[PDB]
C-alpha cells in the first residue's frame, strides 16, 4: 500500500483500498447552473501529507463510510481525475474529481434511490476527511507528442479526462510549468450534455476556443436545445454522424489519437458512423479500430 512505487514512470497504485491516503476536502463547487439537470460537483483534495502523484487520464478511488443493505463496508468507486498532475492550483498539491451524484427510479424498490458514494462525494463539506486509492489506469493517458492530433468524445462527467487533457495543453499557467509540452497540434471536443446550464466547465473551454481557434474546436451535442436531421434529440452520435467524413480523415493521420469517456451506450453509434465513412475507402472500421487499440491510439473508458 503505502510501499508502492518500485515500478515506472506512470504512477499506479501509491496507496490501495487496506492503507488509503487520507485527504482533506479544500473546495466543493457546482457545475451545473441554474435551469440545469442535475447536481455535479467539482470537489478538489488536499495531498500534502502523502505521496499521492498522477498523471492525466488517471483515476483514483474513493471509499464511501456506511455498510450496504448486507451490513457489509463499502467498496471503493473509481473516478476520473478531474485535473492536470499539477493541481487546479498549478501547485502539485490537490486533485480534482468531476462528481455526478447518482439518483433513480422506482422499478427498483423504494422510491428515489440515492448513489452512495456520489451523494457522499456531492455533498461534502471542506475540512472532512476521505479515503483515497489509486491512481490508477494506463488506458487514457495522453502522448508526449507536441503534434498529435486529440480527438474526445465526452458525455456527462466524461469531460473529466478531457479537461486535464486541454487544460495540460492550453492554460497559461500549465504552459510555464511543463516546458517539455508545448501543444502545437489539433484538438476537437465533441461534448455532450442535456442543456447549456449542464455544460460542465462552459466559460473556461469557450475561453480555450477563443485563445487557441486552430488548435482547438468545440462542438455541443446539447439534447434538450437541438435536434438532429431525424427530428429526435441531439446527442453526441448526432455530431459524430454529422462530421464522420472529417473525423475519418483526421483518424487516418499516425499522429492522431481518438478518447471516448463517459456513461456506456456511446460507442456504438459512434462506430456506426466511422464505419461508413471508413467503408468510401475500402476500409472496414472494425478491423482499422482494432489495428488502432493495438497501437495505443483508441483509448475507452465508460461507465
Ligand atoms: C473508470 C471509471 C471512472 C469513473 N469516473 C467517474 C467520474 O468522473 N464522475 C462520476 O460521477 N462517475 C464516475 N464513474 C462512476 C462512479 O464510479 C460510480 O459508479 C457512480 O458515481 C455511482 O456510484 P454510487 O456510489 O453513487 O452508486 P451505487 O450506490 O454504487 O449505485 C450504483 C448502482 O445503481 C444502479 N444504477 C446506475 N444507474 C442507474 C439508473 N439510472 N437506473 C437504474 N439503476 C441504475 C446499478 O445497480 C449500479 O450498480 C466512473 C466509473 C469508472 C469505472
Amino acid at each position: 500500500t503505502q510501499a508502492k512505487a518500485k515500478h515506472a514512470d506512470v504512477p499506479v497504485n501509491l496507496y490501495r483500498p487496506n492503507a488509503p491516503f487520507i485527504g482533506k476536502v479544500i473546495s466543493n463547487e457546482p457545475l451545473v447552473k441554474e435551469g440545469g439537470i442535475g447536481i455535479v460537483q467539482h470537489i478538489k483534495f488536499d495531498l500534502t501529507g502523502g505521496n499521492l502523484k498522477y498523471i492525466e487520464g488517471q483515476s483514483i478511488g474513493i471509499i464511501p463510510p456506511g455498510v450496504d443493505k448486507n451490513g457489509k463496508p463499502e467498496k471503493l468507486r473509481l473516478y476520473s481525475i478531474a485535473s492536470t498532475r499539477h493541481g487546479d492550483d498549478v501547485d502539485d498539491k490537490t486533485i480534482s474529481l468531476c462528481v455526478r451524484q447518482l439518483e433513480y427510479k422506482h422499478p427498483e424498490s423504494g422510491e428515489t434511490v440515492y448513489g452512495v458514494c456520489s451523494t457522499y462525494l456531492t455533498h461534502i463539506e471542506p475540512g472532512s476527511e476521505v479515503k483515497i486509492t489509486g491512481p490508477v489506469g494506463k488506458e487514457m493517458l495522453l502522448p508526449d507528442d507536441p503534434e498529435a492530433n486529440v480527438i474526445m468524445l465526452a458525455t456527462g462527467t466524461g469531460i473529466a479526462p478531457m479537461r486535464t487533457y486541454l487544460w495540460r495543453m492550453f492554460k497559461d499557467a500549465e504552459r510555464a510549468a511543463n516546458p517539455e509540452y508545448q501543444f502545437k497540434g489539433f484538438s476537437w471536443l465533441v461534448f455532450g450534455v442535456p442543456t447549456t446550464p449542464n455544460i460542465l466547465y462552459k466559460e473556461e473551454l469557450e475561453e480555450i476556443q477563443q485563445k487557441y481557434p486552430d488548435n482547438f474546436r468545440l462542438t455541443y451535442a446539447i439534447s434538450r436545445e437541438q435536434k438532429n436531421p431525424q427530428g429526435g434529440r441531439m446527442y453526441i452520435q448526432d455530431r459524430v454522424a454529422e462530421h464522420a467524413d472529417q473525423l475519418w480523415q483526421l483518424i487516418k493521420n499516425q499522429k492522431t489519437h481518438t478518447y471516448i469517456c463517459g456513461l456506456r451506450g456511446m460507442e456504438e453509434g459512434i462506430d456506426a458512423a466511422l464505419s461508413a465513412a471508413a467503408a468510401k475507402e475500402g476500409v472496414t472500421w472494425s478491423d482499422y479500430q482494432k489495428d488502432l487499440k493495438k497501437a495505443g491510439r483508441w483509448h475507452v473508458e465508460t461507465y
